[PDB]
């Protein structure tokens, strides 16, 4: 039942990135001091200048001007040319600290959870791709394999789908688009030659390329010293790069700079593991799992498993195995995933779905 | 096949939709005296503090500190206690303007478009109601009728649904969760006595209101100088309120300080000009069309409509009149839609789908 | 011989003079914690938004936030309408903080110092009376008397003077000018009364009000909202009211912000110490003392004495009496003027030189 | 009657004098367009970060960014690694524009205005030297000699004095400090020697030259990427270098980002002339003119002219040259100095007293 999709992704320098990845680093900061640390800030960014804003009820000593210094070297901002400098670069913090299992859901909420079986990861395709042909960049940047390669990226990748009693199979890539910052001293055929063969090719399963598979490498020819501007960074801007690439379904909750309290972060995760556990276990090849909740109330305000026909069970069958298995209340869930553990910085790139270090991609069990 | 779901949405008071407006003001601004005007602006708040950054390529004369100062007058931040005022606030400029039918998109593109008969509007019962809420209050506090309202405000509404051998039914409002600011003399039991009869009770159907409908009125107790910081308000940050409140698809693309070039504004507008044409047509009771554009190329690499069952046509005869009726290659949308006018701030709140005002709300014959 | 002069000072309100405070705040709370603390910080204000730049090498736990608040609240903004309000102004931290007798100046130096007998503070009346009645302002403020007085204040003070073979006798306060930040329940003749009734005649002797002095009381009419803006405040431009009013030499070196390792602050301190020593031990009746550091020497390189034919002793007789009373190296004169204690606030305000309370105020003995 | 003394200067590059000359460039781009343009402007700085503030009163159309970056660029900041490139650092303007003979001084003043022999700029030798050895180093970075010459730079000229039954007669230069920012590739050895030669040597009259002179090029070793942060540059921050280098009297009052019509800028340029017109015209070796004003009165209220006994004449029969020779009214001033001219960015550095280019340089002829 053919139809196409899309789906983008972007490096760690992106602008936007940068801040979901500060704001990270300083709830992980604050975790491994006092895991009961209550984080709420946000980072903002433009040319060689970071803000960091936020209210954050912890017990921890922490040096902001080093979380902060230290996530912009990782990110590979430590020469000037580059559009940031971690030695050089203006952060001003503006950063407000104070020191002092049926909890209950804060925040009316509705939360989704999706999960497909086109790749081993149960996401879609083309959100996949996007996000590993960056991922191998940020690798071949950091081996020194491609030592022209900046931190800024961004990825598209479009690919030709096809039904089949039940959902979603996919066909070939139908085009790339891909762009990259990088150092002076290197052609632009030489660029995009590099990114073919070194970063497309060596990611892209071979079933999918084609003889027609449109590449679209440095479109907009240069992209120098861009680096992270773009006018302005900002945290929770890149809500659907950081999901499912427009594939499930999004309330529009922010992940990046909020603790594990948070349902849209927390619930989120749970709403994912169960959608990954479900297609695991064989009960189901794609799945859009709703979970809501009350304010106040701390069991699910109704959970909904939203299968396209790829089920044998029957919705109201998987319900009661969803109900049997997890116990998806907001404390059950961070000491179940153990969300109180700093990794969240990077689960701030590169997508928060997918990759399998993570608690909530590890499938659960289901008794059925 | 029973399920329930929730919708929320802000008032012109809120951090990040404050910044939505400045920078379609600024949009504005530019079209009056140069519809040619490339636009590509956001802002950034934070406790009488406003950032304008961009790159727009006209050739107007226009006082950004006028139409910032303007715009938050506009929205009621007139005194000093309510967190703004725009006679004092800061307004940082760093602007940069420069002066110097089948065009052809540009980056590649998938915009979703949505509809559903559930209301006259063609948007979700969920969406509609937590949109018309915020509007409603904006109207008692403009009136006078509710002098003790505060422009920043923040509604959920969440509405218990059920399938139809086709799709979604609305039965009733399960819970309405509305947080708006407000001044010191004025008692917690006379607001949320006055936010349910009202605000909510004229605004929501009979039909909806039940005797076991959960409402939470201010919950978090008072929000009085809770103006305008929200640890930084920000554009673009609230891609899911501006669409359907998370009921068809979002690429992430934001609207707010993008001019009708930019496919993520135009094409995402065209795709719900077909949409809510296609249901008002009687050619479904619910769909989601998805349009794929092709960087440089002008006609879109394929279209997808995507019914769950409610048409009698059947899709790829519905793609059929779409493509006899429709010509979303960009440049002709932007004709058809009227894109080079200045409505873009009225957008910037309350929700871009829905409201009929609009053009693209505006539903297209359909000849079959 | 005739002649007349004028000298200003500005209120703990002034934004210049808050950056000031702040600056000299932040180093008061290390020298609590680590009186060997290296300061160097600075500080800039405009419109409920505080910058915080420095570099300071410290082992002391502080917070910045707490440590900038405090001195805003001390300063008398906690209300919104006097244009700041501790509670809600953005304070952003751009500080930089490390860790880790015969010693020898640092940088070229040459300071300056001065002590006149015409006031038992041994400086300038027209300078003393212009701070005087300010920090009237600030009690009347602070006791309640004058209720409808703010923080900002700006004070003017032309005295009519009279040479007397040797120097400088004041005989009458020509004009007055005075302008101080109010509510708006207040009448501007209301306010010009209370200016020179119990501001003015309640600080300034008899012996200079006269039937022809001059008062420009609130010249500029009302001053409500200014409050500490004036476009911006900054820290160090404040540098010849926070000496002697004109009346010296002054190289160009500010205080506030650096620690009493640098020769800016400490040796001009001792500079005064000496001048101030001299015309108490009677040896003459107007002294310009000035002394010159070379960068790596400890030993001042060069000190010189300038009576203005007041002394009966005759310089290099009284810079013997220098010699042997006085040891004006770097570090003997931290130690003998307990320059690591944190008074450096208060002395952000209304004048460095003046006030007894200040170790360099208390004149030495003088064994001659 | 030896005593030494020591005056320092700072480059273009210095933080604090970038923001002086921003300030008076957007002066003069006001005065190009509207000579009666009211500008009352001021500019901050900190790492690729510059902000204008300002109320400015003109009606002619002026880029900022433009006028803001060229000054930048004229500085000689145009590299990523010398701490400030115009084309890519932040330029956030906060600027408000509006619109819309005997006249009358504004704000009671008193001016100082100063004179001496000692050279033919009729200037302090110490810092004359001073400033010249800056525009040295600015010559040889711009002419291509000193390819390694940054525009940051500091220099301080002690020189060892005696008096002479009149006044000042400079004996020899006692020591030279010198720092200037740096390219990379320069050895530490290379940079004193060429200061040495090139510089100070190309400079300093030989008479003033010794066999002893200490020399301090480079004192704190390498000053590279030094550019312009020194913990935020500000504008009026560097009073004591735009005037007399310490020596003669100054009440404090900032010159840069103030208009003509400010009686601090104005008169104490007047005050210079006559004080340059009278040594010129023999009647004095070395004059402290001393002029005072009263708010709303045109004529000056008392001028005083103190000579050091260098004078025959005696003082009240010079006053009388002075009122039978100048006209000291505000408007008068403007007029006769041609003070609506856009001169004063280059006024904005290396001082505005001694380079005989500026009108009040010019001596008057004095009929006596
Ligand atoms: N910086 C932009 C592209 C550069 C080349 O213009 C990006 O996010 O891809
Ligand atoms: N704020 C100015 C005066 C006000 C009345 O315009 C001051 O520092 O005196
Ligand atoms: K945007
Ligand atoms: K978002
Ligand atoms: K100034
Ligand atoms: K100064
Ligand atoms: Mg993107
Ligand atoms: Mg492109
Ligand atoms: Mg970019
Ligand atoms: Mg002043
Ligand atoms: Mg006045
Ligand atoms: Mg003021």
């Amino acid at each position: 039942g053919a139809f196409m999709f899309t789906s983008e992704s972007v490096g760690e320098g992106h602008p936007d990135k940068i801040c979901d990845q500060i704001s990270d680093a300083v709830l992980d900061a604050h975790l491994k001091q006092d895991p009961n640390a209550k984080v709420a800030c946000e980072t903002v960014c433009k040319t060689g200048m970071v803000l960091l804003c936020g209210e954050i009820t912890s017990m921890a000593m922490i040096d902001y001007q080093r979380v902060v210094r230290d996530t912009i070297k990782h990110i590979g901002y430590d020469d000037s040319a580059k559009g940031f400098d971690f030695k050089t670069c203006n952060v001003l913090v503006a950063l407000e600290q104070q020191s002092p299992e049926d909890v209950g859901a804060g925040d009316q909420g509705l939360m989704f959870g999706y999960a497909t079986d086109e790749t081993e990861e149960c996401m879609p395709l083309t959100i996949v791709l996007a996000h590993k042909l960056n991922t191998r960049m940020a690798d071949l940047r950091r081996s020194g394999v491609l030592p022209w390669l900046r931190p800024d990226s961004k990825t598209q990748v479009t690919v030709q789908y096809v039904q089949d009693n039940g959902a979603v199979i996919p066909v070939r890539v139908h085009t790339i688009v891909i762009s990259v910052q990088h150092n002076e001293d290197i052609t632009l055929e030489a660029m995009r030659e590099a990114l073919k063969e070194q970063v497309i090719k060596a990611v892209v399963p071979a079933k999918y390329l084609d003889e027609d598979t449109i590449y679209h490498l440095q479109p907009s020819g240069r992209f120098v010293i861009g680096g992270p501007q773009g006018d302005a960074g900002v945290t929770g801007r890149k809500i659907i790069v950081d999901t499912y690439g427009g594939w499930g379904a999004h309330g529009g909750g922010a992940f990046s700079g909020k603790d594990y309290t948070k349902v849209d972060r927390s619930a989120a995760y749970a709403a994912r593991w169960v959608a990954k556990s479900l297609v695991k276990a064989g009960l189901c090849r794609r799945v859009l799992v709703q979970v809501s909740y009350a304010i106040g109330v701390a069991e699910p305000l109704s959970i909904s498993i939203f299968t396209y026909g790829t089920s044998k069970k029957t919705e109201r069958e998987l319900l009661e195995v969803v109900n049997k298995n997890f116990d998806l209340r907001p404390g059950v869930i961070v000491r179940d995933l153990d969300l109180k553990k700093p990794i969240y910085q990077k689960t701030a790139c590169y997508g928060h779905f997918g990759r399998s270090e993570f608690p909530w991609e590890v499938p659960k069990k289901l008794v059925f």
